[PDB]
């Protein structure tokens, strides 16, 4: 059974709600984006609409293979009226085709889901400027104060500077990079472009990335590894044992693997400075975890909830405990009683 917190009262829809079977009353499910906690349940056989970008769209008909006459793809930053009601989809700043919708009911009310985001100064001066949000679906993965973690330039820095450095001195050293979900693809795209390569990885990693809408993407990706210094392998394969196992089939190319592990937060935050990261090394492989996050810090989320000012917050992470619920309903009453709303 379909929980609250991902329906939308006054209206026939849901949110990322693939998983309960048929939801007594919808009549259209919406999809935030091709994350697999958001779209479990869908498959070649759904026959309801689904609401969506164009990016998810092509993920849905060439991944999960959704007939083509239940994709109902919207462009951003454009009012659409679907089923009677008035829909907007804004960037989510999270993954390729991520969204926050805006619902407008028919009584009036207006809420704002944010799916999965990381919230920026930059929505201040989206389609929210313009009206009251009386209800928002907050995405609080890191709603907690130790949720630290640098922006994304500065990880992106830190991995061209370090990658450089080290193919420098070692033109036989290999890069490798982990992934299991879209995402995070400037990690991998920034140091093969530092490098003068192309990205290798395995066919079903390349049919995922062709459909993403990447300009250029043709001259950046490829499936024969052997042309390429940079390759991508399932984050399952990113430790020592893998990465072994990986340099033999490379046929005596490259005699050192230097591999990233990008992550959300980790407690190593909690001490230590971006420039200050160091890996773990054995022998002629060196792994360094980094905290690329698609998702907001605190401190982020905080400002941009402070600057909406909604009258009611529904959290869609961390519900699961009293301990988080309670944790997180604080929070937000600071959050008010400092800002005065
Ligand atoms: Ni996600």
């Amino acid at each position: 059974t379909c929980p609250f917190y991902k329906k939308i009262p006054g209206t026939g829809f849901t949110v990322d709600a693939f998983q309960y079977g048929v939801v007594e009353g919808c009549t259209a499910y919406f999809l935030t984006h091709f994350h697999s906690d958001h779209y479990a349940g869908l498959s070649k056989h759904f026959t309801f609409p689904v609401y969506c970008s164009e990016i998810t769209g092509n993920l849905l008909k060439n991944k999960l293979h959704v007939q083509e006459q239940y994709i109902h793809p919207l462009p951003l930053d454009t009012e659409c009226i679907v089923n009677g009601v008035k829909v907007v989809l804004l960037d989510a700043n999270h993954c390729p085709g991520a969204v926050m919708i805006l619902f407008y009911l028919p009584n009036g009310t207006v809420i704002l889901h944010t799916g999965d985001f990381r919230a920026d100064p930059s929505m201040e001066r989206s389609l929210l400027a313009d009206q009251k949000v009386h209800m928002l679906y907050l995405d609080t993965t890191y709603c907690s104060p130790e949720y630290t973690f640098p922006s994304q330039q500065e990880v992106i820095r830190f991995a061209i500077n370090t990658a450089f450095e080290a193919v420098t001195l070692n033109p036989h050293a290999l890069v490798v990079c982990g992934t299991y979900s879209i995402g995070k693809e400037k990690v991998f795209l920034a140091i093969a472009d530092v490098l003068g390569s192309k990205v290798g990885m395995s066919q079903e990693k390349y049919k995922t990335l062709q459909c993403l809408n990447i300009p250029e993407i043709n001259s950046l990706i490829t499936t024969d590894m052997c042309s390429s210094l940079v390759h991508l392998l399932p984050m399952m394969q990113i430790n020592f044992k893998g990465l072994q196992s990986h340099l033999k089939k490379c046929g005596g190319k490259y005699n050192q693997i230097l591999a990233f592990r990008p992550t959300g937060w980790t407690h190593s935050n909690k001490f230590t400075r971006i420039a200050d990261v160091i890996p773990q090394t054995k022998g002629n492989i060196s792994i360094y975890g980094i905290p690329y996050s698609e998702h907001s810090s605190y401190l982020e989320m905080k400002r941009f909830v402070q600057w909406l000012k909604p009258q009611k917050i529904i959290p869609t992470v961390n519900v699961g405990t009293w301990k988080s619920r309670s944790t997180m309903e604080k929070y937000f009453r600071e959050w008010k009683l400092e800002a005065g709303y």
